C-alpha cells in the first residue's frame, strides 16, 4: 500500500508514535517519505548481503527474520515479511525498539541526512490529526 502523507500521519498517531521517545509525528513521517515513498512494500538490499524492508526501511541484520542473512539477529522477533503489510503494526511496534536502542532515530540514515534539523512539523501540516 502507498499511504498518503496524512493518512499515515494518522496511523502513526493511533499507534503511539506521536512523541515517542521525545521524537514529534513530523519525524516519522518524514523519516517514512525518504526511506520508502510512503510504500510499504519497499524493499533494498544493502552491500553486507541484509535487507531492508516495508515504509520505514528496517533491517534483517539486526530486526528480523528473513532467512538469508546469515549471522543476523531477529531482535523484533518477526519474519521481515510482515513488515511489508499494508497493517503499519508491526512496522511501527519494531520501530520503538529500534528508537529506544540507543542511538533515537540516528539509526535511519535517511531521517538523519534528509530530516534532522529540518522543519519537519511541516509534514503533518494541513491533516485532520
Ligand atoms: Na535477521
Amino acid at each position: 500500500k502507498v499511504f498518503g502523507r496524512c493518512e499515515l500521519a494518522a496511523a502513526m498517531k493511533r499507534h503511539g508514535l506521536d512523541n515517542y521517545r521525545g521524537y514529534s509525528l513530523g519525524n516519522w513521517v518524514c523519516a517514512a517519505k525518504f526511506e520508502s515513498n510512503f510504500n510499504t512494500q519497499a524493499t533494498n538490499r544493502n552491500t553486507d548481503g541484509s535487507t531492508d524492508y516495508g515504509i520505514l526501511q528496517i533491517n534483517s541484520r539486526w530486526w528480523c527474520n528473513d532467512g538469508r542473512t546469515p549471522g543476523s539477529r531477529n531482535l523484533c522477533n518477526i519474519p521481515c515479511s510482515a513488515l511489508l503489510s499494508s497493517d503499519i503494526t508491526a512496522s511501527v511496534n519494531c520501530a520503538k525498539k529500534i528508537v529506544s536502542d540507543g542511538n533515537g532515530m540516528n539509526a535511519w540514515v535517511a531521517w538523519r541526512n534528509r530530516c534532522k534539523g529540518t522543519d519537519v512539523q511541516a509534514w503533518i501540516r494541513g491533516c485532520r490529526l
